[PDB]
């Protein structure tokens, strides 16, 4: 039994004067689905990632960009399945050679834990 994903491609929504957003739509087994949205305001800056995923096991789910640098920890799905998600993060970044737009983001379906 390897590990269940749910997963979505980074994909750029928009661009500004060094402003970037993206949007990774995840897609999974059964009823695992989430949006999640990435922002940055200056080139190596802060990225604030949010957004929510439903379908999930209550408890701890591995959380992150597929690829070097892309660990963004675990999210928590409550009772109902829906994991809240909100966290900056300085690490990944929209632009330079380790921009994380066009890489996956995925979630382990799995349980924590």
């Amino acid at each position: 039994a390897g590990s269940r994903l749910a997963s979505g491609v980074i994909g750029i929504a928009q661009a500004g004067a060094g402003a970037t957003k993206a949007v990774a739509v995840l897609k999974g087994d059964g009823p695992v689905q989430g949006i999640i949205n990435f922002e940055q305001k200056e080139s190596n800056g802060p990225v604030k990632v949010w957004g929510s995923i439903k379908g999930l096991t209550e408890g701890l789910h591995g959380f992150h960009v597929h690829g070097a640098g892309g660990d963004l920890g675990n999210v928590t799905a409550d009772k109902d399945g829906v994991a809240d998600v909100s966290i900056e993060d300085s690490v990944i970044s929209l632009s330079g050679d380790h921009s994380i737009i066009g890489r996956t983001l995925v979630v382990h379906e799995k349980a924590g834990a």
